């Protein structure tokens, strides 16, 4: 599925990511703009062999299972293909977990170079939350 960006945010709103960690929606919306241009269906194969999965392309090496990860953990217990469902709910349940390790929002590196400080109100602008 490909989100439009108020319907992304009024999504997740509605799974509680609104907020969530201190970081408001348009941190979110802005962090699923860079990481997926608002596609369910994103895939990204890393340099090291792990793979980058959905709307906030959560990392196998970590988070998911793919079978296909040598060494990697599965801290969000969920096949990596659930970050790939139209319905949002696996990819926000595995944010809430990434964004509580201890970096915040820094473990989106697309967040950390063209989110962070930047107006991200505006990603939320005019749309009915
Ligand atoms: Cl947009
Ligand atoms: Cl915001
Ligand atoms: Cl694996
Ligand atoms: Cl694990
Ligand atoms: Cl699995
Ligand atoms: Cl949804
Ligand atoms: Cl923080
Ligand atoms: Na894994």
């Amino acid at each position: 599925k490909v989100f439009g960006r108020c319907e992304l945010a009024a999504a997740m709103k509605r799974h509680g990511l609104d907020n969530y960690r201190g970081y408001s929606l348009g941190n979110w919306v802005c962090a699923a703009k860079f990481e997926s241009n608002f596609n369910t269906q994103a895939t990204n194969r890393n340099t090291d062999g792990s793979t980058d999965y959905g709307i906030l392309q959560i990392n196998s090496r970590w988070w998911c299972n793919d079978g296909r990860t040598p060494g990697s953990r599965n801290l969000c217990n969920i096949p990596c293909s659930a970050l790939l469902s139209s319905d949002i709910t696996a990819s926000v349940n595995c944010a809430k977990k990434i964004v509580s390790d201890g970096n915040g929002m820094n473990a989106w590196v697309a967040w950390r170079n063209r989110c962070k400080g930047t107006d991200v109100q505006a990603w939320i602008r005019g749309c009915r939350l």
